């Protein structure tokens, strides 16, 4: 299940937790740079009215999850391709060899790539195995993107703050209005609990992990 039962576990206990409610509250102590997380969905493109879904790594590779289920990869080199068939099968090219077979999905991958160079700013900027996008689904609140490493990414729109979570580490990282970036281990959330904000975006959180197990 690509590591989702882990996610809602660890939500369900640091939300069981009321980490809002401590009274002697202490997030920084809750801190860990060693659970950074190594990538992340840092621009997207919602198109699945007609092709799908395009968005770029904090790497700078690119991707698209077509709306058939399948999925193209196109690395930081902007010429090697990996591409994943419906039944999880992947298989290596490259756009200069020009298959026949994708150059129809390499021509929209390309038109994704261009408009999220010139209308798009990169998210995580600010800082420093290649997995692609498994699912994606969003609400009115907020976009859920699930990485094939287990990552669950979610973008709320309305102040342009973002979580990733990684259930290798029961960790998350927490992107605020400000840009500002800093990365939690959940247990210790927990322990030295958090303010509402944080809160109430994990509750939220476990009820869209939820919602990728129910699908
Ligand atoms: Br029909 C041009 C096109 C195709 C795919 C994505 C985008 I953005 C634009």
């Amino acid at each position: 299940d690509c590591h989702l039962s882990d996610m809602l576990q660890q939500l369900h206990s640091v939300n069981a937790s009321k980490p809002s409610e401590r009274g002697l509250v202490r997030q920084e102590e809750a801190e860990d740079p060693a659970c950074i997380p190594i990538f992340w969905v840092s621009k997207w493109v919602d198109y699945s009215d007609k092709y799908g879904l395009g968005y770029q790594l904090c790497d700078n590779s690119v991707g698209v999850l077509f709306n058939d289920s399948t999925r193209l990869i196109l690395y930081n080199d902007g010429d090697s391709l990996q591409y994943i068939e419906r039944d999880g099968t992947e298989s290596y090219l490259t756009v200069s060899s020009h298959p026949n077979s994708l150059m129809k999905k390499i021509t929209l991958l390309k038109y994704f790539r261009n408009y999220m160079s010139e209308h798009l700013l990169k998210a995580g900027a600010n800082i420093t195995r290649l997995p692609y996008l498994r699912t994606w689904f969003r609400t009115r609140s907020a976009i859920i993107l699930h990485l094939s490493n287990g990552s669950v990414q979610i973008n709320f729109f309305q102040d342009h703050t973002k979580l990733i979570l990684c259930p290798l580490m029961a960790a998350v990282t927490y992107i605020d209005e400000k840009r500002d970036f800093r990365t939690y281990r959940l247990s210790l959330l927990e322990e030295y609990g958090c303010c509402k904000e944080l809160a109430s975006r994990l509750r939220y959180a476990r009820t869209m992990v939820d919602k990728l197990l129910s699908s």
